[PDB]
């Protein structure tokens, strides 16, 4: 009875059932986009552990989210040392208040990095476009790290704070609190617990995925510069990011891909071209990589599929056949987005709730008509 | 500081962020398979709340899971009264021990239906093929119900137990404990909290989805009979279930769909036919509807795509083009399956971990050659 029927603590449950929190802790092999030291941006077969990619992603999106707390933020700095097994993500703009929380009686940084279900994103009356929603991400990286360090400096509270966790968030010690006068920042430094992922080292494949995610951020997070291992990424907006995929590329007819672009408004940036590999989508919601898509992709793609069916009808086909020929790129800001998992690969919020619209122009639909999709359908 | 940075309890978090536990609590409109009072099995546009479908599904899969605790189980009885807003799922086979848990000091049924993170599925050394993994499902139905009743009778412990929860698992009272001599059963009776889903009533669309799920169970759960509203479902195994989709159907050439079947072994039952609507999959893992697919679908479909590429090559194409023409049906039993969410729509366990193989026969691949897929590709 006592061995059959068991209760678990929340902390036990995360280590026993990591998949619902961070994705699979087993290897996956699949074709995907990565940023390699030899070829840069390329689609190749990759072997990696999603859980390890995800704990990195949780800290990267948290940096991107600071651009919403402080629009004066200009910089995110990512560093990965496979030899030392140390990852750091640094951001400027406002730091975290270095002060005792009057309800929980702990330093605010210790509360929100060292206790589960803690967030500044729990009040949905504020209609934020942060990626953060659930109050898990940072603690999940902590739990899946042999060492996890939080360094934040907050001019307002005129202190700096540095606290270190170890052994899967099971050990800490007193925060170092100091006088601070200067330029706000937060720096998260962690050594991922590679034993949790049955890995010996951050190999080339995981480093290539984490590097690409740093490019995604440069493309997705408006007005923020990104450095990777001390070097500025040469991406200055979503259009330059999309170029990394399509600028140097030919259809299998030997004609350059025709890339169509519309910034419908501040919250919706769309590129479209021809796919010869079936439906492809590269999408971001609040700087989250929505790698399974969701309602934002369908909302944009249905408008295009609509207008392209018309054009084809009127020069001599079914939605799924048109979509088969679409490569779409979407950078969007959604108020209070919803997802079916902590991993946020699929965004489930209905379009009427987005807080904005993407009504693509007749100009955009005319250009879509010319980009080679119509011709393939006809052919 | 105290309003910006907040901590939530696990119970608060489930109501604040229901999407990661039960799926969207907002309406969704999409084409799907349902079982209607007028046409039976059919694909039509449906408007429903995934969260309400899911709390029903959690109790249905729990009944299916009892066939693993007691292989003598023969019967699941589902009843839905939209007028009274009462759903009941009854099963036979072994009941739940009616006895005080010696660690948690509560009746075992009160522990596992009234406290979060409680399960008989937390020991993965047992290599089970239950759908249950996380210790949430029943509590989530409880939390999303105005009234939730647990009735179980356990001959071994010679007692029956009946306890009622109300107001989102926030109220209960003493269990009724009685002498019991007879035939074991469990009956879960709940009134879903329709205000949580912005609904007035269990309408036709949600009832049609819940009804279809009762057909899925009759198809998926080997050696268990299913009744819906007091009437036995005329499905006696997976092949009869697949017939509900394809038996009375023509390709758009006016030729009957050719349906190929192999029971590779006790744990793998596969049907294949032609799709004219792009890739389609209907799959079950341990009686869970894996509506987003996962590694089990890819494992089966890659073998077929492989052998069909060969056949085409040798009578005058790319994987995605072959898959475009496949309608696959899969009923499988996977040891300790993993998923990216509590909703279990996508099964992420790698095939080397399944605990079994599905090596489809040359006989099956020859029949696949003849079922119209090759001809469409060629054409
Ligand atoms: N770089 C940062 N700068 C400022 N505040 C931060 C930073 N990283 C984390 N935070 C704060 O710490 C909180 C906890 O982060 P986290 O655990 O990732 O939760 P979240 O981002 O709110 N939600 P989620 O990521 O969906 O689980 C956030 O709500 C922020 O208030
Ligand atoms: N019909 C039933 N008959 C017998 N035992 C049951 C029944 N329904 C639930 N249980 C038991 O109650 C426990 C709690 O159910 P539940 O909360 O759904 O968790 P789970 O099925 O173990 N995991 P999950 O459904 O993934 O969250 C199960 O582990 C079973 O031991
Ligand atoms: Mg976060
Ligand atoms: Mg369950």
């Amino acid at each position: 009875v006592e061995r059959v029927y068991q209760k678990k603590t929340q902390l036990e449950h995360i280590l026993l059932r990591p998949d619902t929190y961070i994705g699979s802790v087993e290897p996956l092999t699949q074709f995907m986009w990565v940023y390699d030291e030899d070829v840069g941006m390329n689609c190749r077969e990759v072997t990696f552990v999603p859980g390890l990619y995800k704990i990195f992603d949780e800290i990267l999106v948290n940096a991107a989210d600071n651009k919403q707390r402080d629009k004066n933020m200009t910089c995110i700095k990512v560093s990965i040392d496979p030899e030392s097994n140390i990852i750091s993500i640094w951001n400027n703009g406002k730091g975290i208040p270095v002060v005792e929380h009057k309800v929980e009686k702990v330093y605010v940084p210790a509360l929100i990095f060292g206790q589960l279900l803690t967030s500044s994103n729990y009040d949905d009356d504020e209609k934020k476009v942060t990626g953060g929603r659930n109050g898990y991400g940072a603690k999940l990286c902590n739990i899946f790290s042999t060492k996890f360090t939080v360094e934040t400096a907050c001019k307002e509270y005129k202190h700096s704070f540095k606290q270190t966790w170890m052994n899967n968030m099971m050990k800490t010690s007193e925060a170092k609190i100091k006088h601070f006068d200067g330029e706000d920042y937060t720096c998260i430094t962690f050594q991922p617990d590679l034993s949790k992922f049955k890995m010996e080292k951050l190999d080339k494949d995981i480093v290539a995925l984490m590097t690409r995610r740093a490019y995604d951020l440069a493309g997705s997070c408006r007005g923020v510069k990104v450095m990777f291992n001390g070097k500025k990424l040469p991406v200055n907006g979503f259009r330059s990011y999309v170029d990394l995929y399509v600028k140097d590329k030919l259809d299998e007819t030997g004609v350059a891909l025709k890339v169509i672009h519309e910034l419908a408004n501040e919250r919706w940036d769309v590129c479209l071209t021809l796919s010869e590999k079936g439906f492809q989508q590269i999408s971001f919601v609040n700087s989250i990589a929505t790698t399974k898509g969701g309602r934002h992709v369908d909302y944009v793609v249905d408008q295009v599929v609509g207008k392209l069916i018309e054009v084809v009808k009127k020069k001599n086909v079914k939605p799924f056949q048109v979509k088969n020929h679409i490569w779409v790129f979407i950078n969007c800001l959604i108020e209070n987005p919803t997802f079916d998992s902590q991993t946020k690969e699929n965004m489930t919020l209905q379009p009427k709730s987005f807080g904005s619209k993407c009504q693509l122009s007749e100009k955009f639909f005319k250009a879509a008509s010319n980009c080679g999709i119509v011709e393939s359908i006809l052919n």
